[PDB]
């Protein structure tokens, strides 16, 4: 099997490697939102803060559209557990950030700063270091 | 040649996928900090913004760490190119976070807000991405 098979591999962690990347590039623009939805409107700089929110919204979409093309490459048998665990924690890290969007949308960076985004951004980043770890050694297997 | 060499390409990904990762974070938790420098001192939430670059700190330096083994894994023919223009993209987005490092580390948020920083984010996600397609076809040839 070891062409079709390690290939589908590859495959697998590309797009997987696309979808944790633009989450993280969507928690960097909702940053930079709200950051400047703190700074008022005075400041020079508090005035791309639509902008920003708004590219945050399409990584988001990004992102959910790569893990869609992740989900649908079937984890082959070792890898099953690992797929499902990222699942988990991607769903949970993709929850967080579109709560993010829904409360900047109003403006409202006291429900942003109270959300615990980063343990779920971790818990996310933990999850993908060991999917990428299962991988490697099927890779070196296969 | 095939497997040692495409299981070169494979580790190669690897790694430039954790100095790319690595570097988001850092984008990250400077982020995190610079918000809670201009928000102050009584402010609850002020309060982690040295924790906060601290832990940027710590992640430039694992995507170093990362990106040096990326480098000691000499490109293939074809990869020579893209890896020569990751360097160059690496460099300069290195360069804008150990800048915005510097700044926080004595509070001065003006001058982070002044680096135009994403752009050499986006000119890096670029590289990254044209690399990760290179090497996808060279995968498959290989």
């Amino acid at each position: 099997k070891s062409f079709v098979v390690s290939n589908q591999l590859r495959e697998q962690q590309g797009e997987l490697t696309s979808t944790w990347d633009l989450m993280l590039q969507t928690r960097i623009n909702l940053s930079r939102s709200a950051v400047r939805m703190m700074m008022d409107s005075s400041n020079q700089q508090s005035n791309a803060k639509v902008e920003l929110l708004d590219s945050a919204r399409k990584t988001l979409a990004q992102a959910a559209t790569h893990y869609k093309k992740f989900k649908s490459m079937a984890p082959l048998p070792e890898m099953v557990a690992t797929s499902r665990n990222i699942d988990e924690k991607y769903k949970n890290y993709y929850t967080a950030l579109t709560e993010l969007i829904d409360y900047l949308d109003y403006g409202n960076t006291g429900a942003y700063f109270a959300q615990p985004t980063q343990g779920m951004q971790n818990a996310m980043g933990e999850r993908f270091a060991q999917y990428a770890l299962s991988s490697e050694k099927l890779y070196r297997d296969i």
